[PDB]
């Protein structure tokens, strides 16, 4: 409860490296409902603070990406076209790692979410909380899928590789024309994070 | 810290007079961000907690609707409304407005009736936002009028939230909203006036959207 607050300002201090408003939502909400209701994050997140791991308030979320080098695109990610992602060959794919910057506060990259109530929702927020587990627990596997697995199946949540992959597109995908009215700025935007650059925190070009 | 925990399991107590998660979610985001953020909202909530008002880890959500009178279209229940109908025709003849009400059940528990929510980042977020958190102000001030209305407006202003015309823009609002709302259940077009039609009788709807 300390630690409801300090994710809620560690979320809002996310927004210039995050994609989009539904984004910064999506994590709040699912973090929080977690947080609230899953015995298994609640361990693990009291875990952290107990052991001197990382204390969950501290972890900031990006949305970076990096090219595919099995593609037959290149140039940047910030020239990419709505059509681009639809012509394995493609263009990018998210970095989705628990990181740390040069200053050494922790943070958490990870696709952008998909839309309401998609076919790919539950699998994004058990993928981000499987990212959150590895700063909270000390981990830098079997352990950490298996946790983040008992979190999906305790908030009534709903090959593995190919899976992971049609699902970390289509997020791409629904996102993207989400945006299609504003679709130059957002790849824009997501060419500017992946850049490891800090982007519009009101999402003011869109 | 405290009320933090108590407002993010009211909301999820609830989803059963709610209209879709989308909604669930933005009343969430939006209150939290307010508490988080704004210091007239703690300082009403705080208000509310010291003087033996309503407490907001109390207040639970609603979308409950009632039908216009004075529209020419018949429909004899919300549950029979339909899409085409909503958005067939505008302000003025539209069949249902939302409920916007501080109330409480017979329980005397508290709870806030509003608009379903619009889409993400759409026209109406802001105002429907500042709306939420107005009749919050009114349970936790312990009030029953323009003191409110300002309160609500700092609020929004605080937080970077935009904004007789008034009543015009809000009944457009509204509408505009419901209009987004049935468009993004547009698979599911019977069960979301089923499920409006429920809540608006005052019936719990299931809490996790199985209809959809």
């Amino acid at each position: 409860s300390n630690v409801y607050e300090s994710v809620i300002r560690a979320v809002h201090d996310s927004r210039s490296r995050l994609i989009d408003q539904h984004t910064v939502d999506m994590i709040g909400n699912t973090v929080l409902d977690a947080l609230s209701r899953s015995q298994t994050f609640r361990d693990a997140v009291s875990y952290g603070i107990h052991n001197e791991k990382v204390h969950i308030g501290c972890i900031k979320y990006r949305n970076e990406y990096e090219l595919n080098e099995e593609s037959s695109v290149i140039d940047d990610i910030q020239s990419l076209t709505c059509n681009e992602l639809y012509e394995g060959q493609e263009p990018i794919f998210p970095i989705c790692e628990a990181g740390e910057n040069d200053n050494e506060e922790p943070y958490v990259s990870f696709s952008v979410a998909p839309d309401t109530d998609s076919y790919e929702m539950p699998s994004w927020q058990e993928g981000l909380i499987h990212e959150i587990i590895h700063h909270v627990t000390g981990s830098s596997l079997g352990p950490t899928e298996i946790l983040a697995r008992r979190v999906a199946q305790e908030l009534g949540w709903s090959e593995r590789e190919a899976h992971l992959r049609l699902r970390n597109l289509n997020a791409l995908r629904q996102a993207a024309m989400r945006h299609e009215e504003n679709e130059r700025a957002f790849f824009e935007r997501l060419g500017t994070i992946s850049d490891r650059y800090e982007a519009s925190p009101d999402f003011t070009e869109y």
